[PDB]
């Protein structure tokens, strides 16, 4: 039972209603292929706008959330607010969150548990730093990140794991197909060993870090790479080519 | 001239479209008196929603923002986005941001400079912790915080300073009118010595920390208290009595 190809567009802290509305209009007019799940993650001010403007064939994700339903957390939003705006996903543990904003594995884990308990899907991000890879500890780093996520997932149906090497995010330096495949095969083996075969076979493991129209077909051909989390290229019409990476 | 009374309602991480729509209906129906400036700060996912539903008599604030126009900051929003959604204020340096989320004085100062350069007004928050008050270093703490803010303000026209002792936030332990007046009068003194008499006379210094319908008149009567930043009571019709505290 094949895993459905998944492409998420992470707009990060970019865009305004004019430019984002135009990007949405491109997506709305595009033919989304078969057995292809497309999700757009706008800046938090525009979750509602995006969902209002986007055709229902495209889902909306929050870029982050907090770990309780309501409370005294100025500047935060909860899973319940995201669902209330019609969004069905949240991106958790993104590299920027971990390494610019200091979010811990423990905090990420708490967010995952709360987001899933409230009925959102979670795109859960993992990945090593260039110095970690240099020191020979890629697998150790991503296995520990994955473990903390797994400790907070009861139902993997609603989760997608996104492997993004830190050194590949926004640098132009896409992981080669071999580099991505190697990690993704190891991560799926982790799921098989630590959760179940059924979970290892059914869970999408998507690659991000400088995915572009020029790199996407060869990456998407790798048997353990199930899709993409796309930053820069998601603000360009190139995103449609990445959506069609398997065509 | 005399400083215009200022009330900010910080909804924090509370509410959904139904409940906030009901609250907004209450505010739209309410009297907003003479020479009172009222601002509501919704959760980030609802800035757009709140601005669309609220009558122009009430301004909208974001609860936080980041320090550049656009960029690779998953989960953040910029002053440009805030202005694009029709909001005119941002709250910066809120206690929760500093003490739960680790935002430094340095970062807050950067945000202040950026938000003001982008044409937003800023509600710039300061306040000592319980341990700092107990140690007797309130003044040293709040002056240092004010200095960092002042170092990043070229024009105080669109700044409001909000003193919220941490020990009063959400605790029900409202500062007494004396306690608030004592701090406010020192802050205005700081502004006189360090910026100008004119800035001291014209700059609103608002109090926050368990402001309630029962406490607001006597606080608003104090000559250096120019209004309120309201948390818990901003989620209730009680907010209207606080808006009308000098009536």
């Amino acid at each position: 039972p094949s895993r459905k190809f998944f492409v998420g567009g992470n707009w990060k802290m970019n865009g305004r209603k004019q430019s984002l509305g135009e990007l949405i209009g491109t997506l709305n007019a595009a033919k989304v292929p078969a057995d292809t799940e497309v999700v757009c993650a706008p800046p938090t001010a525009y979750i509602d706008f995006a969902r209002q403007k986007l055709d229902p064939k495209i889902a909306v994700a929050a870029q982050n959330c907090y770990k309780v339903t309501n409370g005294a957390f100025t500047g935060e939003i909860s899973p319940g607010m995201i669902k209330d705006c019609g969004a069905t996903w949240v991106v958790l543990g993104h590299s920027e969150r971990r390494h610019v904003f200091g979010e811990s594995d423990e905090l990420i884990g708490q967010k995952v548990a709360h987001a899933l308990a409230e009925g959102l899907g979670v795109i859960a991000c993992i990945g090593e730093k260039l110095d970690e890879r240099e020191a020979g500890i890629t697998e150790k780093v991503v296995f520990e990140q994955t473990k903390v996520i797994a400790d907070n997932v009861k139902d993997w149906s609603k989760v997608v794991l996104a492997y993004e090497p830190v050194w590949a995010i926004g640098t132009g330096k896409t992981a080669t197909p071999q580099q991505a495949q190697e990690v993704h095969e190891k991560l799926r083996g982790w799921l098989k060993s630590n959760v179940s075969d059924a979970v290892a076979q059914s869970t999408r493991i998507i690659y991000g870090g400088s995915v572009t129209g020029a790199t996407c077909k060869e990456l998407a051909s790798q048997p353990d790479v199930d899709g993409f989390l796309v930053g820069g290229a998601s603000l360009k019409p190139e995103l449609v080519d990445i959506i069609n990476a398997k065509q």
